């Protein structure tokens, strides 16, 4: 659990052209004698957060910019910095995505968007409408051959017709009202009811993933496919005749990819720091480093003005772009992850019959919206408790959920402090919390206290309970400013660990339902 000093490990994922990366790696050896190792493990930004918080993993992760803010706020990544000379290489828009509360958070390298591929031979006039689709798929079954596929294990795939009526993650106006979630909207049924459809209608497989799509486009029996930049490759080698264009509309209106930044950050734990940005700085984000890359497997649009310049003329990046800008720029916020989590497991459940779309799409909403919605109703009981007022700032979106809550836990937490306060007493005390550095080491015996055991609401109301109890004391000694981040760890420990109950429940209005 310590990473080596002298060299650099570098993780991206499989998808991507992590042979020409090493190659790039052999150039920097070559100068400095430093060794590079380019790994593509499975799962690679799920394993890079747990490894990472112990103090081990790469020195470098590559991803798209999303996962990014997650790992930022876990303090896992060191902050970037790059003189005025090197900023100015790259696109403002690019540095943006990797900029987290004020800092920028990881190097900017390409920018990722789905587009339609089509075989000119089985279809020299792609659809231009989704709504099109089944009577082509009828036509080309006639042949043997069938209309689209494409993966839908990975809900990044399907989001772009999901989006197409008016299905959104977090809502921007101003800023991200994460508290506004429209996953469960009209639109977003539309979108999904849609697909399901085509799979009811055997034009599409609800077992389809990415490896049998691909090989059933490259080897001629799928007209069309959607996908991103990096699969041109394969399609190359195969030698199908296809082009790259503008997805189909649904229902009139653009289907809308979540537009990705592949981004490179520095694990915060690297001892290797200054090697790590001379490889990114002046290695990778070069002419001649992003070409072995591309090279390799195409990156997209990427952030460097030199070589986009270039890049710009070739159709499949103009339709790349041309994607992206009626797609929108993913969010960096750390609930994306609970987000796509959320949504991955409702296009899965929609597509099999697990569950009706109604049904799937409302699981999405409960589990997208759940970070937030605990951290409201934990962070205004904690304060109230502690200074002996309530906050009387609107709830906002889903504010009946949250006020009843609020309401369920005072009435129900009141006899807890009392009844437990030798007990709370004496934790209070060993733990002798005294400033926000304090605070932030709580996580651990926070988790080990409610873990094992069964999961109850009782047991998270005496989580809260106990939280409430030390924002008591924080205020008393002068510490009111360290209660909101005490506030924050309780809800992370309560949303990870019971995630999965806690949907199971319809989140906080099962808890109303359940001390009614
Ligand atoms: C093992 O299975 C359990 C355990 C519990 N309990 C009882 C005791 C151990 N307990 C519990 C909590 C809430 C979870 C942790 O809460 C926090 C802990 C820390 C360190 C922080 Cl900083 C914050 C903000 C919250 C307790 C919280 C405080 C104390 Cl002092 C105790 C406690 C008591 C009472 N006696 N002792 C010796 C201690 C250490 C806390 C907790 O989860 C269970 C259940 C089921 C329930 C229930 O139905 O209510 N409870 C409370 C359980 O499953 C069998
Ligand atoms: O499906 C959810 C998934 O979407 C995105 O991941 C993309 C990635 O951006 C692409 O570069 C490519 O590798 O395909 C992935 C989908 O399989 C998000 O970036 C990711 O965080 C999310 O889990």
């Amino acid at each position: 659990a310590k990473i080596e000093e002298g060299k650099l490990v570098i993780w991206i994922n499989g998808d991507k052209g992590y042979n020409g990366l090493a190659e790039v790696g052999k150039k920097f050896e070559k100068d400095t004698g430093i060794k590079v190792t380019v790994e593509h493990p499975d799962k690679l930004e799920e394993k890079f957060p747990q490894v990472a918080a112990t103090g081990d993993g790469p020195d470098i992760i590559f991803w798209a910019h999303d996962r990014f803010g997650g790992y930022a706020q876990s303090g896992l990544l060191a902050e970037i910095t790059p003189d005025k000379a090197f900023q100015d290489k790259l696109y403002p828009f690019t540095w943006d995505a990797v900029r987290y509360n004020g800092k920028l958070i990881a190097y900017p390298i390409a920018v990722e968007a789905l587009s339609l591929i089509y075989n000119k031979d089985l279809l020299p006039n792609p659809p231009k409408t989704w709504e099109e689709i089944p009577a082509l798929d009828k036509e080309l079954k006639a042949k043997g051959k069938s209309a689209l596929m494409f993966n839908l294990q990975e809900p990044y795939f399907t989001w772009p017709l999901i989006a197409a009526d008016g299905g959104y993650a977090f809502k921007y106006e101003n800023k991200y009202d994460i508290k506004d979630v429209g996953v469960d909207n009209a639109g977003a049924k539309a979108g999904l009811t849609f697909l399901v459809d085509l799979i009811k209608n055997k034009h599409m497989n609800a077992d389809t993933d990415y490896s049998i799509a691909e090989a059933a486009f490259n080897k001629g029996e799928t007209a069309m496919t959607i996908n991103g930049p990096w699969a041109w490759s394969n399609i190359d080698t195969s030698k199908v005749n296809y082009g790259v264009t503008v997805l189909p509309t649904f229902k009139g209106q653009p289907s809308k990819p979540f537009v990705g930044v592949l981004s490179a950050g520095i694990n915060a734990a690297s001892p290797n720091k200054e090697l790590a940005k001379e490889f990114l700085e002046n290695y990778l984000l070069t002419d001649e480093g992003l070409e072995a890359v591309n090279k390799d497997k195409p990156l997209g649009a990427v952030a460097l003005k030199s070589y986009e310049e270039e890049l710009a003329k070739d159709p499949r990046i103009a339709a790349t772009m041309e994607n992206a800008q009626k797609g929108e720029i993913m969010p960096n916020i750390p609930q994306m992850s609970a987000f796509w989590y959320a949504v991955r497991t409702a296009v899965i459940n929609a597509a099999s019959g697990r569950q009706t779309v109604d049904e799937a799409l409302k699981d999405a909403q409960t589990g997208s919206e759940l970070y937030r919605q605990s951290l409201e109703i934990i962070s205004r009981y904690l304060r109230e408790q502690a200074t002996g007022a309530a906050d009387t700032a609107p709830m906002g979106a889903s504010g009946a959920t949250s006020r009843k809550a609020l309401e369920t836990l005072r009435r129900v937490g009141d006899g807890v402090q009392r009844n437990h306060e030798t007990a709370f007493q004496g934790m209070l005390r060993k733990l002798d919390i005294k400033n926000e550095d304090d605070v932030k080491s709580l996580s651990r015996v926070m988790i080990h206290v409610f873990s094992d055991g069964v999961t109850n609401w009782g047991r998270i109301v005496t989580l809260i309970s106990f939280g409430a109890f030390v924002a008591k004391h924080l205020k008393t000694i002068n510490q009111e400013s360290c209660i909101e981040p005490l506030a924050e760890s309780i809800t992370d420990v309560l949303v990870r660990t019971k995630r999965d109950w806690l949907v199971k429940q319809r989140g906080w209005d099962g808890f109303v339902e359940f001390f009614h």
